[PDB]
C-alpha cells in the first residue's frame, strides 16, 4: 500500500515501473504500482 511503499523506498506510480525497477507491491487500493 502507500505507507509500505513510502517506508520501503519505493515510488507509487500509475504509470509503469521504469525499466530497471521492479514491482514491490501496489498503492492506492491496488490501482497504482509500488516500484523500486
Amino acid at each position: 500500500d502507500h505507507y509500505n511503499c513510502v517506508s520501503s523506498g519505493g515510488q507509487c506510480l500509475y504509470s509503469a515501473c521504469p525499466i530497471f525497477t521492479k514491482i514491490q507491491g501496489t498503492c492506492y487500493r491496488g490501482e497504482a504500482k509500488c516500484c523500486k
